[PDB]
């Protein structure tokens, strides 16, 4: 279908994408052909075009934007929203406007499926009409100059879900993030088994638990290693366990038992305390994504690239080059490859970036944890909420938007959140920041920039805080910055 | 007088004790926390231990000076925990959650919403407000090493002399931090039962309001409380004296906010002045009569909320000290927070607008630094700002029309885009707007945001956001913008997708061009 001279609206695009199928054909020599039009390929194309170069995107999906809108970040955020709202409803069940509190997993997945063509339509419309891009969609993509001829290739095919080499892994009722939003044709029973212990497993597991299902996470090593501050990690894990989640470390699935109809009936796992069998008809695999890869490859199948994103005229970007598999990495690697193709030699080594994951809370972190900073030899002070006292977490701070009910409810104050900054006592520089609650994720983007510039506790204290703020760092810093001899709070 | 100096109560013990003192029929004991073994003179006595006095004391003590806080409240922190910022946020949380529940009424886990008790939420606040009070007393004494006398009005004798708890204290300076009182209306029936302000709402609500609420004013307070009252299921009429939400300078952002308020059922009346509050034979409000641009209006109601500007508490102190006052009763100060009276500073809401926590705390600290010999000026402006409706509304810098009127060639980067589909598209979207983004016919509710950029310098001139989870970000973003942030530098940050503000990645989408395009 030649839609080059066809100007459809966002919602007309959404409809056409749902309908599709025919190849969507929207077409100087090409400076680069992008193999894949996800975050890396789409942003790389946008930047290359904006620089005045010629680009072509070829993707097997009939929409641009890749996994993010179809089965990754967007559905994850919808599920995390549900997890947080459901924790609130269950905590205040039968109080105020809250009714007596099992949420239908399939209805939420079906809501996502019914609405995901909105973002698809925005992607196709914005890419064609506003970003001036050429693309061929709903078509899978010869040599380092041939696909169409181009001066360079930029490989941006992403990564695929990790698999498990155990009997029963293909049983009906085993899902990953990709298949959950394509093949869920029943409502899961009362138990969920989640395999894995990092972001995807924890985010989806907290959603399943929030729907009212007994949720058992089988973690190969130790959960949430990305949270380096020990107290922050312990708060996050403690709140997950209080919600009823069961986290079993050092455990490996031995087999997924199939019933006579081919459906999951149980998971058998080895743990440090021996073998256990969990009855379930629903298993979610939250394992690491695997790059879709004469290129030199790394140990995990990632395509090897130098600091200019060049492989062994062929660049590679995004999840295809391995961790960190985040949207900032995919989009920046795509743009930087495009700039190098267009003659602007610029290196990219992702380092000292902010990070985040969802449980029933938003969990934001950057820089050093407290113990990590001390083990590196720093005199450190910490400024945190709640304070270290005999009352512990059972006090009405920290408190901000979407945490006030916890702060004021009977016996719920410990759920109002946790946060901390780690400060070098000699330089007065902020070395790390950590937050559990809501509404700080966005701030950590900009805070990390200030910290990379050399932010001190005095400079933090001298800012204008928008009370009551998700992060209390500004004013709590101001309470201590008047002393040349810094003291923790 | 309770000599508390050598008692070391926990946070929760403080919460209980403050509750007891606040409920004592005889007013309760004076809380006396003075280091009677320290021979040093007081560098400053703070009249008031709210945000300004408490932070000023903390900073002065941290610098090595001696301070003495004297407040009439049995707790530190002032209006913020007791009847201002804290209860406000509690109510705004409720307003946002209730808009969500009403939008998805009878779907997923949500109950059928086709009237929430205002009194039970206020009672919840009253039952839990001692927690913050306890932390304030505990942090101030055990962590910040502050001296204070609470549950005792201060009696200023002169510019170096103050009486408290039957004793006279001398100080090198006074720092006045008594704040402001609720604004009132000079109309017949204003003292009727059923007429409340932010202070009286959390102390005197002994009944559950009826189906209609009349809010007087267009302040942040008026809009914040109004949205909460509307969200409980009540017809809510706002009587704005001038034009609503003038603080939102960007016309597009303001229009989005107002449109969403009206979609929730709020009636916003501009150019309006209450002429009388009608009382029934029981002494309770039965109606509000107001002059509007469309003539006289009479609204039947048994519940009126006044959200007028706060009035600096300057009268007594100006008589005793001879302080120069401004037209609204604010205490006049130079840029070092010095009043007209030697060795007397004034801070916080007492010095007038802007009446914000950052202003109160920073003015307290800068006064303290000047007292301690560090000449430092404080003139607040180019600060970020926010308010609640059923959404969080965040803004800094220039609106689009304001930037053009100031002579800038500008481009804008916004979500949703200007297309035939308008707001009815699934962006912007992030935490706490995903249901709106995906729901049947609710996409327009997923928010609105815009940055304003100078087309020549590429500098970001202003930022505006309606949604959730960007308020905290605007604190740090404003600093970066005051440093001279360009669209290129913004594009080069690390975003945390899906982000409340999409500014980073959308900037990156346009930053590749020499000639910027919206
Ligand atoms: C469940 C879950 C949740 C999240 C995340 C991942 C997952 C699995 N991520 C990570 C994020 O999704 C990831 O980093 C980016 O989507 C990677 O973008 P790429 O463009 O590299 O791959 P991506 O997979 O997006 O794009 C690859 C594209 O190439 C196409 N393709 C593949 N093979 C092809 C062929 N042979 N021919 C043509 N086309 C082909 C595919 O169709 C696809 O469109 C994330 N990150 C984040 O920052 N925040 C978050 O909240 C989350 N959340
Ligand atoms: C309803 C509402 C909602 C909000 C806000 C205000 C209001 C009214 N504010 C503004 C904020 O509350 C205000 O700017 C600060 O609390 C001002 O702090 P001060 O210390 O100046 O006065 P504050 O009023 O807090 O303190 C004055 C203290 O002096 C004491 N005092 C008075 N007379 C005395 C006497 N004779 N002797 C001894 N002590 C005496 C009082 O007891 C009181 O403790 C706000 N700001 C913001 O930044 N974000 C927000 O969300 C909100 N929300
Ligand atoms: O990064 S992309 O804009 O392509 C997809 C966002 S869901
Ligand atoms: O600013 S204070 O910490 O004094 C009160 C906050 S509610
Ligand atoms: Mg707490
Ligand atoms: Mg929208």
């Amino acid at each position: 279908w030649n839609a080059r001279n066809d100007h459809l609206t966002i919602n007309q695009w959404a409809t056409r994408i749902d309908e599709i199928g025919e190849v969507i054909y929207n077409v100087r020599e090409y400076d680069a052909i992008f193999i894949g039009g996800g975050a890396a390929g789409r942003f790389g194309s946008a930047y290359l075009r904006a620089m005045g170069g010629r680009q072509l995107i070829v993707d097997r999906w009939p929409f641009l934007g890749g996994s993010c809108p179809h089965n990754a970040c967007v559905p994850h955020h919808l599920f995390s929203d549900c997890a947080a709202e459901l924790m609130l409803a269950r905590t205040f069940s039968g109080q105020y406007w809250f009714p007596d509190m099992v949420v239908g997993i399939k209805e939420v997945v079906d809501l996502f499926r019914a609405g995901r063509n909105g973002p698809h339509g925005i992607m196709n419309f914005q890419s064609k009409e506003q970003l001036n891009l050429e693309y061929i969609l709903n078509c899978p993509a010869i040599d380092n100059h041939t696909v169409f001829k181009a001066k360079n290739l930029i490989l941006a095919v992403g990564a695929g879900p990790g698999t498990l080499d155990v009997p029963g892994v293909n049983a009906k009722g085993v899902f990953d993030h990709a298949t959950l939003v394509e093949e869920l044709d029943y409502e899961p029973g009362s138990t969920v088994v989640v395999v894995g212990g990092s972001k995807t497993a924890v985010e989806y597991g907290c959603f399943f638990n929030a729907t009212g299902r007994r949720t058992v996470m089988l973690v190969r090593t130790e959960p949430l290693k990305l949270i380096k501050d020990n107290e922050t990690r312990a708060y996050v894990l403690d709140r997950m366990k209080e919600q009823g989640m069961e986290i079993i470390s050092g455990s490996n699935v031995t087999r997924i038992e199939e019933d006579a109809n081919g459906r999951v009936q149980a998971v058998v796992a080895m743990t440090p305390n021996g073998e256990m069998r969990i009855e379930t008809d629903f298993v979610f695999l939250g394992l690491g994504e695997q790059p879709r890869s004469g290129l030199d490859l790394g140990p995990k199948g990632e395509v090897l690239v130098n600091e200019y994103l060049q492989t062994s005229n062929v660049y590679a970007v995004g999840d295809l080059i391995g961790g960190p598999m985040e949207m900032f990495k995919a989009r920046k690697s795509g743009c930087y490859a495009a700039r190098n193709v267009m003659g602007e030699k610029i290196s990219y080594t992702p380092k000292n970036y902010p990070d985040f994951l969802h449980t029933h809370y938003e969990v934001s972190f950057l820089g050093m944890g407290e113990e990590e900073a001390r083990a590196a030899g720093h005199e450190i002070v910490t400024i945190k909420m709640p304070p270290d006292t005999e009352n512990g977490l059972n006090v009405a701070l920290p408190a901000s938007d979407r945490t006030m009910l916890y702060a004021f409810g009977k016996g719920t104050a410990h759920m109002s959140g946790f946060q901390k900054i780690v400060i070098d006592a000699k330089t007065r520089k902020v070395l790390g920041a950590h937050h559990v609650g809501y509404g700080a994720k966005d701030a950590f983007q900009y805070l990390n920039v200030l910290i990379k510039q050399g932010l001190t506790v005095d400079e933090l204290g001298d800012m204008d805080e928008l009370h009551l703020n998700p992060t209390h760092f500004i004013q709590l810093s101001r309470l201590r910055a008047g002393s040349k001899n810094l003291v923790s709070l």
